């Protein structure tokens, strides 16, 4: 039945020698990536754009080229408790926190989006704090009025 054919929305950010140290994404008309991730966007067009910084939220962004604006994720500010999806599997959202099993997130996971079954982005991963058998994520989300919010658990380590 299904072939996972999708637009080019998620991009790699590499370090000086070329290791993937994070991710950048096309969403709501912008290319955004965590500010703490110091590398270059592995894309001939995106890497030449002028990026605006937002230290208060660990975000760095630029406007999408007119063309690419269609190849992009849609965000949603509604996240009822339950399970969500990301590159490594299930992400649980309960208690105001997004958690994953311990020993799963780390370098390379910054900038990865957490999604719902309808394919909308619900949050962007920044780092994590292990608490017991789980890891609580430091994520960026936006509220219903479009305000950016940043939740960082105690002892979070940036990925």
């Amino acid at each position: 039945m299904a072939l996972k054919l999708e637009a080019d929305r998620l991009f790699d950010v590499k370090n000086e020698d070329g290791d993937v140290i994070g991710h950048a994404l096309a969403m709501e008309g912008k290319v955004m990536k965590p500010l703490h991730v110091k590398g270059t966007i592995d894309h001939p067009v995106l890497s030449k754009l002028k990026f605006t910084k937002s230290s208060a939220y660990d975000m760095e962004f630029a406007q999408l080229p007119v063309n690419m604006r269609s190849e992009a994720f849609t965000y949603t500010s509604e996240h009822p408790e339950g399970f969500y999806n990301w590159h490594h599997g299930a992400v649980q959202y309960s208690g105001g926190r997004f958690t994953i099993p311990r020993g799963v997130g780390g370098r390379g996971d910054s900038g990865r989006p957490i999604m719902d079954n309808s394919g909308r982005v619900v949050a962007i991963v920044l780092g994590g704090a292990d608490e017991g058998t789980r890891t609580a994520l430091s994520v960026v989300t936006w509220n219903s009025k479009g305000k950016t919010i940043k939740t960082t658990p105690e002892g979070t380590e940036e990925w």
